[PDB]
DNA sequence: TGTTGTAAACAATACA
DNA sequence: ATGTATTGTTTACAAC
């Protein structure tokens, strides 16, 4: 299994919109990746990194509280709406190699 | 009165250096701080998680098991050897 | 030029 | 109160 043709911005979309609310955890995002694309070992600490900074950096990527009956660690991140449908557009377009 | 221009690692290997037996355990580098930089107030413990997690990460540092000369209270905490002497040296270096 | 990949510095927060 | 892991923000620079 190896290193698919998208992007972690892209990556990450793919992931949110494909939970069951829209909506998931830091943790929920590695497991999907890790799930559907096994190249991202949750061993492997660097790509892990990389998703980080891109939901921080990516403008369209808003974090959401946990609900206070519910209180793990981080919040649950989903796809600003006013881009939504931009990205979930793309999310799947693979990208010429690298 | 003003936040001292050192990164927390800076102020540890400072504290610790500054110890006699050239170790000290995390309440004594507590004290060292707040005595020598009045800023940081044993108050706000913002910057004091920012203390331990510096020690927990920073490999430069390396945790001694205490007897007991304190049952209830940490380990020491000492500079790692091979860069004790370039740590000295940078100890300092406002940034 | 504008975007994406990596690494890392540096904290905040959760929690064992 | 001690100590460690995760979660999040932000820079700097390389690769595309
Ligand atoms: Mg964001
Ligand atoms: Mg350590």
């Amino acid at each position: 299994d190896s290193k698919p043709p998208y992007s972690y911005a892209q990556l990450i979309v793919q992931a949110i919109t494909m939970a069951p609310d829209k909506q998931l955890t830091l943790n929920g995002i590695y497991t999907h990746i890790t799930k559907n694309y096994p190249y991202y070992r949750t061993a492997d600490k660097g790509w892990q990194n990389s998703i980080r900074h891109n939901l921080s950096l990516n403008r369209y990527f808003i974090k959401v509280p946990r609900s206070q009956e519910e209180p793990g660690k981080g919040s649950f991140w989903r796809i600003d709406p006013a881009s939504e449908s931009k990205l979930i557009e793309q999310a799947f377009r693979k990208r010429r190699p690298r």
